[PDB]
């Protein structure tokens, strides 16, 4: 959940917005060996329900998340139920698990290419166009994370945009992302310089990958 | 429907068959203005009911079909109810109005493209790819006619096959067609050729789309 202030400028402006749980267990092996232990139930509950509280008002907030990366747990299921309950005016997306979970009402892949399969085991990314027509599937399709900016990159953004225009449930995606996170560091002159991973003595590290 | 002898062939040698009826109003304007006329009702039926009386215990024929290029009239919807009812072992199809009507069980259009698409009035030929993630369809999509195999031809044959083989509710379909409808005329010298439209004094004709 972002700074209060946030979701009152997105109203005023005009922005539709994903409001989302602050849980993430990436690091986990396997990823979702917490949120399918019962034990860290509590724990997710009051990230998931003190969002829903705080934000309900806001028109700009259209769809609520469930969190990102953390595989699919049964706390998951229990979790958007909840949400499914109290707040029937918005719809429930979550990534983990593949994507396709009974935990989102919209397919929401991240990185799935457009005419291309990446058969992955277990959580397979298809090419979005297939997606859409797997036997007994009829959900919308709108990537979560897609064409990721780092340094000289998005090509092929393109080819996202004429199947966007051309599937009317291809509903599009958030670009992966707006803002570098680099640091600011001085020389010997009080010059500025643009910092990443390992430039405070910081490891293990992941260098550039921040930005 | 075909020689009898077909059949028996077809279940020994093993092949799949779509029977279908000998109902073709291609000629009328609109092209559905007898088959929605219900005093063409009892002409229509009897070609339907009686090849289903005849063929019905063959094992090659696994998909009955009404007939071809009549556009879409409450008389297939009768016809088409009437087979549902008297022989549930088989799905039914029908291209016409559409080809994807009330009227059929299966998406069997008419030379629809792989990536294309072909927004005609009320009777487009979506790209077979984008046909079946259409808002609420659920159907496999096997083509009744496609690859027109007229002269020197076949190109882009291979993009189907590659579809096919991505995406599971494409299926697959029928060429257009097996055998060149030329004709034996014979020259002063007594030598054959073949002949095609016209070549009887036949007119009007359409010439060499025959072959
Ligand atoms: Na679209
Ligand atoms: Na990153
Ligand atoms: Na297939
Ligand atoms: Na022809």
């Amino acid at each position: 959940p972002n700074h209060p202030l946030w979701y009152t400028l997105c109203d005023r402006y005009g922005l539709y917005v994903v409001d989302e749980a602050n849980i993430e267990t990436h690091g986990m092996v396997p990823m979702n060996r917490l949120t399918d232990d019962p034990r860290w139930l509590p724990a997710m509950s009051e990230r998931v329900t003190r969002m829903v509280q705080r934000d309900r008002n806001h028109p700009s907030v259209i769809i609520w998340s469930l969190g990102t990366e953390s595989g699919h747990g049964a706390n998951h299921d229990a979790l958007y139920r909840w949400i499914k309950s109290v707040d029937p005016s918005r719809p429930v997306q979550y990534e983990g698990g593949g994507a396709d979970t009974t935990a989102t009402d919209i397919i929401c892949p991240m990185y799935a290419r457009v005419d291309e399969d990446q058969p992955f085991p277990a959580v397979p990314k298809w090419s979005i166009k297939k997606w859409l027509s797997l036997p007994g599937e009829t959900r919308p399709l709108i990537l979560c994370e897609y064409a990721h900016a780092m340094g000289n990159s998005l090509g092929g953004f393109a080819k996202y945009w004429q199947a966007f225009r051309q599937y009317p449930r291809l509903q599009g995606g958030f670009v992966w992302d707006w803002v570098d996170q680099s640091l600011i560091k001085y020389d010997e002159n009080g010059n500025p310089w643009s910092a990443y991973g390992g430039d405070f003595g910081d490891t293990p590290n992941d260098r550039q990958f921040c930005m």
